[PDB]
């Protein structure tokens, strides 16, 4: 699909069995996701953006999929106040930016 | 062009007559560039991000050319390890995501 940016490009996504909306973020390194609480281990680490650091967790290799298609990945885990797909997921779907 | 998101899209932008290098961020509302001087009136503002919110300084109807395409709009200025497009902006080139 083409995805304009007139409102917030929010996608619906399927993680841990459970539906969720996303934004589509190119700004964003790694795909953040809300509170929720996955099985499996996890790593503790800290990611920065506009206003300070938050703590995280960081699980590998959690199959997600994106509009319906398929990606597996590094997911982080905290106090964000939106569901974040981050770059290291848009290249698993194909997805550029185009002007 | 078309970019891919291997990398972080950084794009080179011409403002205030100086040449900086920005993000092309799906995820922002709003454009938020790292501390300058610009010509005009501005207004405090506080907006949000990750890690919480941040003062800066709204300049309005600013020309900012991104990648050789115009675009007049607002630009807040703060503190941001990154210079950001966001989607105010990037409307305006007609910028889209494409999977
Ligand atoms: C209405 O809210 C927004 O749109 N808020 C904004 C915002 O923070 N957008 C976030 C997504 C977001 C939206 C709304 C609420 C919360 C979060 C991102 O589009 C841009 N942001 C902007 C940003 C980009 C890079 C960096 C950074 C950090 C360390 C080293 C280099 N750069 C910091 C902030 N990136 C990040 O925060 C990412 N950071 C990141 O990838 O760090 C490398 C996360 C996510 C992985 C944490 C703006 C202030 C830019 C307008």
């Amino acid at each position: 699909p083409q995805i304009t940016l007139w409102k917030r490009p929010l996608v619906t996504i399927r993680i841990g069995g459970q539906l969720k909306e996303a934004l589509l973020d190119t700004g964003a390194d790694d795909t953040v996701l809300e509170e929720m609480n996955l099985p499996g281990k996890w790593k503790p680490k800290m990611i920065g953006g506009i206003g300070g650091f938050i703590k995280v967790r960081q699980y590998d290799q959690i199959p997600v999929e994106i509009c319906g298609h398929k990606a597996i990945g590094t997911v982080l885990v905290g106090p964000t106040p939106v569901n974040i797909i981050g770059r290291n997921l848009l290249t698993q779907i194909g997805c550029t930016l185009n002007f």
